[PDB]
């Protein structure tokens, strides 16, 4: 029993603190940073013992007044790294009173790495075993603290003639285990792995992650090694139900309402999908979902691909400009084509702009010397003019030295819902060409009088 | 020409980057991080010209107002990857303000990858040919930049003219221009050259050259080396009397070892006791080998190396396979240990396998109740008990009701030494007197023992001796 939170990055005051008070499971990370007017007195009774773990990573910045972890996250069992600050899945770091870190139930972090550095009053880290919270601990980077440049005095709990702690080896030397003077290093057998054990040693279940409350049980479990349902950990999720953020079972409803949430009011959130009986983000590459199934399908032939321009245009002057429109088959925003020169151009700019099959608001195609057809836009069918080229164009040609053809018009459809055509300065393209893009695209009509150049189209070419 | 830095990691402010402005090479990482009070302004007149080399690692990370390192480091043309962030040389990470790389002079990533990570206003990434610099681009993570959206407007030398003044190729599909920023090329020299370098007029540096020279083919006129460096030159091995140093240059025995004893005499954490081991100066010997110390020379073990054990608060129970594991590799126990085994299976090799090099305990040694125990044999190489601590009664060796118990060693070929101390034996019904005596008599323990520290009645009486 818990409530499932989102990510936070806290900072500054400790007011947004308490809004971890009924999470047992934080979804995403947890940032808290920069606090420099909060002393010991601010932190004293704040406890947060629900939270049981954090599926991405934990980091502590700058927080001024903590002298340790252990009346905070007190029951913090699993880090589950599977995003991660770079590598590391814990970072405390300039942590100016930390005097223990105290994380005392903290026994497994999946994925990831430990940076605990610049912590000059920090001890109890000489304590911590961290080969039995990690498999790896080649990467882990924990330097200039209080240990490191001074005695430390860590005193582990223990009896005047023998200490009650676990003690685990170093290189050669036999090492007692501790978090705190109050609290020692739970170590297990090894045969429990990374699954826990009660204190009497009996291994956790197989699909228990770090602890659990009666041994072999996996109802009893403090977290879960794969996914969590209904009060038990389990290895997959079973059917009906889909794996959600790597480590719990959801329902297609829940999924279902994800997607509508999203879709709706639109800020970062996300339009959820299904695939491999994951509810994800977004579908993955080749795939897309356009059905009330929910589910991602192979692309029948190219992927559809949305590009917003938020600076409203784009110019193309190169085949490096115009690969990053590569893959878009819907350009929001206006489109202005300048090329000068280029290499294997004509096949360069279909690779890129040929799958383009709508453009929200204009299109201008001005100075563009090494242009002879606009077929290059293989797809184009419509321009909707929600953004015009002042004197209101939707259409724009402009001194355009060897361009002779726009599309073939034979073949070739395109729609254009708002504005006005402008041709000046073409002189390789023919009048005709023109008037058929009129009729062809409805702008028939829409043309004032000095809009279409009559001596300035086809005079160097011969036409009709 | 200018100095060898060592490694730096320059934080918060500024004030200390100017310790690099002489540094030709740095001899270790660069790390420039969490700067943000830092200003475009801080950068516009900050230039450092001379650096050409790093042999570790570069990271930036969080420092703002930074907007290009065109400025920064326009000569920097090889990071060789001795040693790594993670598996990375180049690590650009959270640089809020940065809008091009612009190291028009990087030639080379000798080893490693690169990691260009959540850089929202980063661009000409897509322009870079990484093929030219490293062998495998397979690990590079470059994600989550302005770049990996469709309005970074890149653009090559030449473009406004309608020219491509880079050396544009296709790579698989993919069309790269090959430039660094708006005013700078990638440069590309012939096949021919490989990875040496070339002049401007595409002649080739020397075979020992890396990535650039201001000479065609002379060793003495390189930028960097593709092996090692000695003497004003590029060479491919170190010459007598010098060592290979960071997998980059050639020094004396004598700075090897003004490095070991700086380090020695100031653990303070930032460093290692250097060592010499084939023709190398290295941080420390490898295994197998441990360190003559009058000479610094890395030396081979006769067999595993040493080790000793040091058990908490001077003694360890053993009583499983389990326990006995935490010992594997100890050739001398500082401490005592009880042996307390009732069952299980394979114990002998187990055992064996765990205990079979520990060659010295150091305080007493204690069998009672180890039902499943038929020999002690596996205690292969033991051959000193000194007894420096001792069992209630002043026993270094104790071996009380063990029911199968029937060998302690073959006493033909095993020799065991007790320094002090006496022995105890009491219930043990399948050991007969004459291993016990044997044992008096090769450990020196002979003359030790009092009339009841062995039983008569109660060693070998169910068996027949
Ligand atoms: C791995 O995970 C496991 C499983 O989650 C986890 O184990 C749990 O650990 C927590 C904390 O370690 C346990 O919760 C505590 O239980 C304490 C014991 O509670 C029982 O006895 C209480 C009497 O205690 C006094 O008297 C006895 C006898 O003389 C003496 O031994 C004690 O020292 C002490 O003086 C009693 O109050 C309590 O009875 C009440 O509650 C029960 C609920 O079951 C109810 O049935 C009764 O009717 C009655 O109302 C119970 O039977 C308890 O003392 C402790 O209390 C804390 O909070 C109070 C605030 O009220 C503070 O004053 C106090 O300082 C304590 O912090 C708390 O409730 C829990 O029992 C474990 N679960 C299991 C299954 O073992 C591990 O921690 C994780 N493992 C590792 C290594 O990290
Ligand atoms: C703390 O607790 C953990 C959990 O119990 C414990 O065990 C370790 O578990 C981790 C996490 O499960 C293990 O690491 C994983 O290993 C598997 C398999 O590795 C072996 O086999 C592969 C080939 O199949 C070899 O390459 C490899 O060398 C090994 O032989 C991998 O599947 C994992 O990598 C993928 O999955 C991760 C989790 O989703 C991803 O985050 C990761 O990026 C990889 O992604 C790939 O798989 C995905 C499908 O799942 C897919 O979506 C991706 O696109 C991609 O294809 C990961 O490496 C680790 O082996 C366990 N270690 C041990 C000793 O068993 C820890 O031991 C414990 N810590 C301590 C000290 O107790
Ligand atoms: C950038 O510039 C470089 C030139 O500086 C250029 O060439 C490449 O140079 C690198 C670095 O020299 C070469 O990488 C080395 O490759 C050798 C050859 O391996 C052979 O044998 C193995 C084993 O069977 C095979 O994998 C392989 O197929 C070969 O037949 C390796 O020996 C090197 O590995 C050692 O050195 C590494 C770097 O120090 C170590 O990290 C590694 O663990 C190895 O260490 C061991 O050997 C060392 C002796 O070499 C010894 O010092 C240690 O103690 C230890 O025992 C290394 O991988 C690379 O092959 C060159 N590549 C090419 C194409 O020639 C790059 O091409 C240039 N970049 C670009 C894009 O132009
Ligand atoms: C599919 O799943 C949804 C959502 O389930 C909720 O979130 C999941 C990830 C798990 O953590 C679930 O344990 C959690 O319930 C189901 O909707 C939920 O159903 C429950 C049970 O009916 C609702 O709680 C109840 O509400 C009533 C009346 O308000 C109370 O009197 C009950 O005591 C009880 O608390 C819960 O409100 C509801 N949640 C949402 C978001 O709708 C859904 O039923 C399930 N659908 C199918 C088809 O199985
Ligand atoms: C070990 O090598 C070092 C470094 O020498 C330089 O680098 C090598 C790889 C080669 O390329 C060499 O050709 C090159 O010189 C030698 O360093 C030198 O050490 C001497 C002795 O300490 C320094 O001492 C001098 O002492 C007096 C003090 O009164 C002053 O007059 C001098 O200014 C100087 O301090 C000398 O400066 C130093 N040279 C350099 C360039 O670093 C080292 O001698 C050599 N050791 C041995 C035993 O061969
Ligand atoms: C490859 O390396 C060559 C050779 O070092 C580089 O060319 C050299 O560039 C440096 C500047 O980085 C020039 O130095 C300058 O000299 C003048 C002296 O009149 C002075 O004004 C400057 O302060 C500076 O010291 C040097 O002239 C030049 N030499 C050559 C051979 O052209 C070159 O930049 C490197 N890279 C490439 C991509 O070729
Ligand atoms: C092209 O996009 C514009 C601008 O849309 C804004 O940013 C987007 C990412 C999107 O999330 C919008 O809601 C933002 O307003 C669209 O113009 C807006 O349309 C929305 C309806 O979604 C409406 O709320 C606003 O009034 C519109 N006006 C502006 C300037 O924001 C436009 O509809 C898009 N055109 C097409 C054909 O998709
Ligand atoms: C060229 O296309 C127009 C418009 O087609 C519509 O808009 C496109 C962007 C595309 O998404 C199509 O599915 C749309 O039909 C054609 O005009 C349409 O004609 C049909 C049938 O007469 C009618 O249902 C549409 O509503 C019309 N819309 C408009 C703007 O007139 C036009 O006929 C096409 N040219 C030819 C000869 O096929
Ligand atoms: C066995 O070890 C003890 C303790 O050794 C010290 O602590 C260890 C963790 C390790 O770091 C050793 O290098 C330390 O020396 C020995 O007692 C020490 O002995 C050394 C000489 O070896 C002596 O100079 C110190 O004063 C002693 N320190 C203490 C804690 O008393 C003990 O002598 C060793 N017994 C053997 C194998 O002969
Ligand atoms: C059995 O060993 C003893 C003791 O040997 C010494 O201690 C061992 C742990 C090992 O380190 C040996 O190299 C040591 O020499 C032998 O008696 C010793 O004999 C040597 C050589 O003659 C002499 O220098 C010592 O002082 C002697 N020590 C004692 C206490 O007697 C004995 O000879 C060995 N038996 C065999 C099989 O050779
Ligand atoms: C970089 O080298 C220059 C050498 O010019 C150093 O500047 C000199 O510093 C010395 C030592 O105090 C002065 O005596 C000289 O007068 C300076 N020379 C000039 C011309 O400025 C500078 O110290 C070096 N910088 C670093 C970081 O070591
Ligand atoms: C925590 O739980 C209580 C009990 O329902 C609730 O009223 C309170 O507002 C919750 N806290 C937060 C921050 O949601
Ligand atoms: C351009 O369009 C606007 C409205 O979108 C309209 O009010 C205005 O009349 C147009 N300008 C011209 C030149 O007619
Ligand atoms: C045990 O040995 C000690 C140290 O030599 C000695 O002082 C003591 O008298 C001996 N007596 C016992 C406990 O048999
Ligand atoms: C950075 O330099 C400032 C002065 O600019 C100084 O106050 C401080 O000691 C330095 N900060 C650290 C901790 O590097």
């Amino acid at each position: 029993p818990g409530e499932v939170c989102p990510g936070m990055d806290i900072r500054n005051n400790l007011t947004r603190l308490h809004e971890l008070e009924n999470c047992s499971v934080i979804e995403g990370h947890l940032q808290i940073l920069l606090m420099f007017k909060t002393r010991p007195e601010d932190f004293r009774d704040l406890s947060f013992p629900k939270l049981i773990m954090i599926t991405d990573y934990l980091l502590l910045f700058r927080v001024y007044g903590l002298e340790s972890l252990k009346d905070l996250f007190p029951n913090l069992t699993v880090i589950r790294g599977s995003r991660l600050f770079f590598n590391y899945a814990l970072v405390i770091f300039e942590m100016v009173h930390l005097k223990e870190l105290g994380l005392y139930n903290l026994m497994n972090i999946t994925r990831g790495s430990v940076r605990i550095e610049k912590n000059n009053e920090l001890c109890y880290l000489a304590t911590i075993d961290w080969s039995r919270i990690l498999d790896s601990v080649e990467d882990n980077h924990i330097v200039l603290n209080k240990d490191d440049n001074e005695e430390c005095g860590d005193i582990c709990p223990g009896t005047a003639k023998g200490t009650n702690c676990p003690a685990t080896v170093i290189n050669g030397q036999f090492v007692e285990r501790c978090w705190t003077h109050s609290h020692c290093q739970k170590v297990c057998p090894t045969i429990c792995k990374s699954h826990g054990c009660t204190a009497e040693g009996l291994c956790c279940h197989s699909e228990c992650l770090g602890n659990c409350s009666q041994p072999d049980d996996p109802t009893k479990c403090v977290a879960c090694r794969n996914f969590y349902l209904d009060g038990r950990c389990v290895e997959t999720c079973p059917p009906p139900y889909y794996h959600f953020q790597d480590w719990r079972c959801v329902n297609f409803s829940f999924c279902q309402d994800l997607h509508h949430k999203c879709k709706n009011s639109r800020r970062g959130c996300h339009q959820y999908v299904i695939h491999n009986n994951k509810c994800i983000p977004e579908c993955p590459s080749g795939y897309t979902m356009n059905s009330s199934n929910l589910l991602c399908t192979p692309c029948l032939g190219p992927c559809p691909k949305v590009c917003h321009l938020l600076e409203g245009e784009k110019t193309i002057d190169s085949v490096t400009s115009a690969q990053e429109l590569r893959g878009c088959t819907v350009i929001n925003g206006s489109l202005i084509i300048n090329i000068r020169g280029g290499n294997n151009l004509a096949a360069e700019l279909e690779a890129n702009l040929g799958l383009i099959e709508e453009i929200s608001g204009y299109l201008k195609i001005r100075r563009s010397y090494a242009l002879v057809s606009l077929s290059f836009f293989r797809k184009l069918r419509l321009i909707r003019g929600e953004t015009l080229e002042i004197g209101n164009y939707s259409f724009y040609a402009l001194d355009n030295q060897n361009l002779r053809q726009l599309w073939d018009w034979s073949k070739h459809n395109l729609t254009i819902t708002q504005g006005k055509l402008f041709f000046h300065y073409n002189p390789k393209l023919c009048l005709s060409e023109i008037h058929k893009m009129e009729e062809v695209s409805g702008t028939k009509g829409r043309q004032e009088r000095n809009d279409i150049a009559l001596k300035t189209n086809g005079d160097k070419a011969s036409c009709e």
